[PDB]
């Protein structure tokens, strides 16, 4: 919103408590609607594209899809966005991709979330979201059943530097802001 890359880096390393204390003090209801989310993070009056991205990001973190990001979804979201353990983030990204929570990531689920968080904008060269998705399965869906187990995910993404970056760093705070002020 209103800060440079160096500022975003410092925030990325800012303690959870600082983020939580500010949220709970400003949102006593323990919830944020999308509008309040924009106000809180200084994300309003963005271009149509950036605004759209902000909306889908909000929806992505709105785990129970009730239209609000509550105190639990807030810290879970920050656990992925802020600096943390790559080892721990692998499982949390998997859970995010597993839309229906059946313990497996199917082609459709991966495609939807990948588009939502614009992960392919991180790539480098021509790569459609549908193309990148089919590539992921072609490369890490070992038994070719159309589903990614946690095992296949962790194993495959850790053996491919490209998959690791695009699939588990798309929500880094610095990458999000860099993505925002770049759509308008
Ligand atoms: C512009 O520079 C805004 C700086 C603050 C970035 C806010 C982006 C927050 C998105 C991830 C956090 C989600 C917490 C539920
Ligand atoms: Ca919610
Ligand atoms: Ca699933
Ligand atoms: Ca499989």
């Amino acid at each position: 919103g209103n800060m440079d890359s160096k500022a975003v880096e410092e925030l990325s390393a800012t303690e959870c408590h600082q983020w939580y204390k500010k949220f709970m003090t400003e949102c006593p209801s323990g919830q944020l609607t999308l509008y309040e989310f924009k106000q809180f993070f200084g994300l309003k009056n963005l271009s149509p594209s950036a605004n759209k991205y902000v909306e889908q990001m909000f929806e992505t973190f709105d785990f129970n899809k009730d239209g609000y990001i509550d105190f639990m979804e807030y810290v879970a979201a920050l656990s992925l966005v802020l600096k943390g353990k790559v080892d721990q983030k692998l499982r949390w990204y998997f859970k995010l991709y597993d839309v229906d929570g059946n313990g497996c990531i199917d082609r459709g689920e991966l495609l939807n979330i990948i588009k939502a968080i614009r992960a392919i904008n991180r790539c480098n060269e021509a790569m459609t979201a549908e193309e990148f998705t089919n590539m992921v399965f072609d490369k890490i869906d070992i038994n070719g059943d159309g589903e990614l187990s946690l095992e296949e995910f962790m194993e495959g993404v850790q053996k491919d530097e490209v998959l690791l970056d695009i699939l588990t760093r798309s929500l880094d705070l610095t990458h999000i802001v860099k993505l925002i002020q770049n759509d308008g």
